[PDB]
């Protein structure tokens, strides 16, 4: 009950204790308290002439790294952790295309060669319009595959942001340079005796971040749409009511789309689909963001977010888990285990101990993504139909709408939607990238801020697990317009969209850095200008601190429900809290209540209204 | 209580005049942090996300928040730890590329390239047409490119990975090590320690072997070849080392850190007339420190102060006008202690930021006027020394230095053949490659010099490189007239050669130099490294480097043993893997020992196996 706000959780929960099985939520409590100098960030284990804690004797290391230096190195590999993890995804995507593109790809195609033009054309490839597609994907994969290389002064898709933005970043040296090269350089510096001044280590920490949020998961984002489609507006359902206990249920967990897109191929093949066990359909759910992005380009249902993951397999009707990398709980083998479901891991980085592997990449994907969905036909017959428990009745949703899709609402140009915004109907609008974290009842926060914000007039941009949230509550239809303010309904009412936009997963929050960019640019000023905000009301993982940096660090005021292990430092905190807003015009904010966040995020939302001159 | 942090007389002096002058020392500082906290000791603690930090215990905490085990948490700290290490060397091999291009775009005064034929033999090995005769800016800058390329995405393998052998090359591909990009496998590194995805600790392991050969292979070998292209290639020379380098009479100018860059044109605006004018002092001093420091030594013969822990003893001589720092290993204490002084603390790396000191950043088209004016603060700072409070301890000992792989075959004659034929006599047993630095868990250079002396004197080579090479220099080992102290096999090879038994073969990044030897030696005699009577050796280990290099040599067939263990006791899996499965997997593995007469037991062992291996006595 203190653990979710959601009834499907509550009964798979109650589910989980009668049948012995420890949730996240369960070994969460065993790590509570936890300790102290790791959660506040002053503990070393860099080199093994420590480990150091630092007392507040013991000030500094043995190599006299004072609370300050040992703090900001914490945060910047951090940091590095979370861009790695997109990093590699916007590499994968890059391979992908080439293979496309020298035709080695069998199922893969180029489904948005309209994109694909357009973005070659951005990124400088030369007659993108009229030339050989496949030679305008191999042109426009050397630009990307540059980006990962080290020779670039700054990454391609920097140039959307506005000048006045590029030319901060110069100044300050924050110009992110090359995808890979800013994570090995914040590694390098986080190497005992090199970098040991806090305020460079930040600086370089937010260039590592804005690597990610304009290289590797903008990539990631634009090729995905040109390898998979463009978003589109599109109908589905939510919450664990989509797995169907008639039909053969397959989950896609983790990121990569190169295999969930192949896996819902497989699935709609004639002679899987005939596949004879007692099965009405194959049913494909989603989860995480690798379920998001389905759900945005092809409509599948979502059985949930990141704590539901666990809970989706307790219902004991998860006859799969098709797994690749990032974010997936190594428990899930375990319970899985206690059930018939087959968990399958499908990335060569993705390893998990005791799983069934089978390697996916393009050449084999066609192959391979077939043998996995019989894989599952064959665990759906040896699924006790006495441990099955499909808790709740699933909620319809709307997605799918990227910048493409929004912009085609609004008629192909932004204006409305500006005008919206002078006018007062829209006063803002706040990106929440929220995770679960089982220190926070879950989706509360979520839930709770995004109600506050749309009743404010304050329009939400959701992706990754905030998805999910809103979704379950009503949030995600065009008739949430009832629960937004006055003027935000009348905007949703006229464009027949809902007042919270769901663009994506956690890669796709690149998308929200276009929207801003593009709008700074249309009216001439800074991101810091823009009445926009950021929230990661319930996040834990490397990644949302990595999209939190560089949300911070275009400008965008950002705010998080729990602090990150910096409290050990008070300079670093300061910095991160108010010093920012010096340096790059945003800054984080610290926030559990979320109605207290609302608060801060509306005012931030107000101040830079004032400063456009317009009313609030 | 100070002669067990040290065994040499030049560090009791300063750490007791450090005593008195209330200067606190890095061994001062270990104290307080021992007994240090067990969990990060051992190795099952995490902070990889905000659900956690979690401990593993030894039924409640057993996993983590999101179900990980003590084998994964471990092995994920591990692989980050190495990563931090081939991060280092990754990017002064990325600044090596940068200057040897702007040398090839001719926007570098004063930097040119050395050693043209290395050049022109280094395009051809890796691929540059017509190398040979083309103009030397061109052959140059499609050299950069090459490398460049090893520091993009694009490449199935770096491109001097092709020195070793094919039977290694081909057991890297079948076990998936093979390292693709510098910096690819370092994020990948970090790509696969993020909460959820690789949660298998022998995936893990295997990558952190990729991630390391990406460093051996790929930053430390460009590093190195690069630099003898931009600086000359080490030559046999004589010099002097400990803290009796700096002199009393004259602006002593200490040069810390990693980057020749910056130190081979400080040595250049010291030999300036105006410059040396300048300074009313008798002569413009400059001594090494660390690894820039060897790498003067090297290609310059320029005096050593000391090594990792003699770095805070050089300041407290009272004599240390001015250090030049740059990124890596640089203590930020030194800031402090030179500010008891009139020691100006300069920073050159934008790198490499410490809060306090004077930076003057230094890039290779400016690095002359620049240089020349961190000189003119020196010769300033030269003024401003009290003379009451300096006490220079020791007297300098005469050194032999710059054994280069090529320095070691002309020795030979151009070809390996007598050195090989003096392995399969017996008369060289062995070789090791000693790499240690310094830990104030050990009694300073006690393992590093005990280690060293028992190797020759089993008629086993030591080849020195890092902190190593100022411990063996203080022994009197690394002089032609050491061959007294090594059995009777291997003085008779010295004496023959005219070498000493310990060969100085640089900094840690020249640690390649000892790759590029193995894969010589097993490629000339058509059998893998780890069929070599090799080995490696970290006594006194401490750096994130260090075990980069421990590694990558493991994983390139060379037995490495390890004076005190990595944080990954917690889990005896991941702990067995390191210490027997890399054996099964890689042809040799780590050993751990703090003893170093069992050290070199352990070593000769290994030694002796592959001799029988190969059919010699
Ligand atoms: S880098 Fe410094 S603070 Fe960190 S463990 Fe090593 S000595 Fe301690
Ligand atoms: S990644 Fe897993 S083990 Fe590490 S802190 Fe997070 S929940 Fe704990
Ligand atoms: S566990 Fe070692 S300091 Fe937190």
């Amino acid at each position: 009950r203190s653990r979710s706000i959601w009834d499907d959780a509550h009964a798979m929960l109650e589910k989980a204790k009668a049948e012995g099985i420890s949730t996240v939520w369960d070994r969460a409590a065993e790590q509570t308290p936890a300790c102290k100098f790791c959660e506040l960030g002053t503990t070393c284990r860099n080199c093994i002439m420590g480990p150091c804690r630092i007392a507040n004797k013991m000030r500094l290391g043995v190599c006299g790294a004072d609370a300050d230096v040992i703090v900001a190195r914490n945060f910047g590999r951090f940091i590095a952790g979370g861009a790695a993890g997109h990093s590699d995804h916007g590499r994968d995507l890059i391979e992908t295309l080439e293979a496309v593109a020298e035709g080695k790809a069998p199922g893969y195609t180029i489904r948005d060669v309209a994109k694909l033009r357009r973005i070659a054309a951005e990124l400088g490839v030369a007659d993108a319009a009229t030339r050989p597609a496949h030679d305008v994907a191999a042109d426009l994969v050397t630009i990307c595959y540059n980006d990962f290389g080290s020779r670039r002064n700054a990454l391609a898709f920097l140039a959307r942001a506005p000048q006045v933005r590029r030319d901060l970043w110069q100044r300050l040296g924050m110009t992110p340079r090359g995808v890979d090269r800013e994570i090995a350089e914040m590694m390098h510096r986080t190497h005992m005796g090199c970098d040991n001044d806090h305020t460079s280590l930040l600086v370089h920490a937010a260039r590592t971040a804005l690597a990610d949020g304009w290289g590797g998961s903008m990539i990631g984002t634009e090729l995905s749409d040109i390898l998979f489609g463009t978003p589109r507006p599109r109908q589905s359902t939510v919450n664990l009511g989509v797995l169907r206990k008639d039909a053969v249920n397959i989950l896609v967990h983790g990121h990569n789309p190169v295999v969930s897109e192949m896996i819902l191929a497989a699935t709609r093949e004639p002679a899987v689909r005939q596949a004879d066990a007692g099965a009405a359909d194959i049913n494909v759910a989603g989860l995480c963001c690798t379920g998001n992005e389905l759900l945005m380009r092809q409509g599948i249902p979502m059985a949930g977010n990141h704590l539901m993951t666990e809970l989706a397999i307790v219902t004991g009707a998860a006859d799969a888990i098709v797994a690749d990398y990032q974010c997936i709980m190594p428990s899930l083998v375990q319970i899985a285990a206690c059930y018939h479901t087959r968990f399958v891991t499908t990335s060569p980085k993705g390893r998990f101990t005791g799983a069934t592997h089978v390697e996916v990449h393009p050449h084999n994907a066609q192959e391979r993504c077939r043998e996995i969905v019989m894989l599952a036909i064959d665990a759906y017959t040896r699924r006790d139909p006495a441990r099955v428990d499909i808790p709740s009745q699933p909620v319809s949703i709307m997605s799918g709408f990227s910048n493409e899709a929004i912009l085609e609402a609004l008629g192909g140009t932004p204006k409305p939607l500006i005008d919206a915004v002078v006018a007062g109907q829209i006063r803002g609008f706040v990106g929440i990238v929220g995770c679960n974290n089982p220190k926070i009842r879950q989706d509360s926060a979520n839930v709770t801020l995004t109600r506050e914000l749309i009743r404010r007039d304050i329009m939400v941009l959701a992706t990754g697990c905030v998805t999910t949230a809103a979704g379950k509550a009503g949030l995600l239809v065009p008739e949430a317009a009832s629960k937004a303010g006055e003027g935000l309904a009348a905007v949703c009412r006229s464009l027949g969209v809902p007042p919270v936009l769901h663009m994506g997963s956690c890669v796709d929050n690149s998308r929200i850095l276009q929207l801003c960019a593009l709008l700074a640019t249309t009216l001439g000023v800074d991101i810091s200008d823009l009445p926009v905000g950021a929230s990661s009301p319930e996040w834990y993982s490397e990644k949302a601190a990595a999209i939190a940096m560089y949300a911070v660090a275009s400008g965008i005021p950002t705010h998080l429900g729990l602090p990150p292990n910096i409290l050990g430092s008070e300079n670093v905190t300061a910095m991160a809290l108010h010093g920012l807003q010096d340096v790059v015009g945003a800054a984080f904010m610290v926030e559990p209540d979320p109605v207290k966040a609302a608060d801060m995020l509306e005012a931030h939302i107000v101040a830079r209204r004032a400063r456009l001159g317009l009313t609030s």
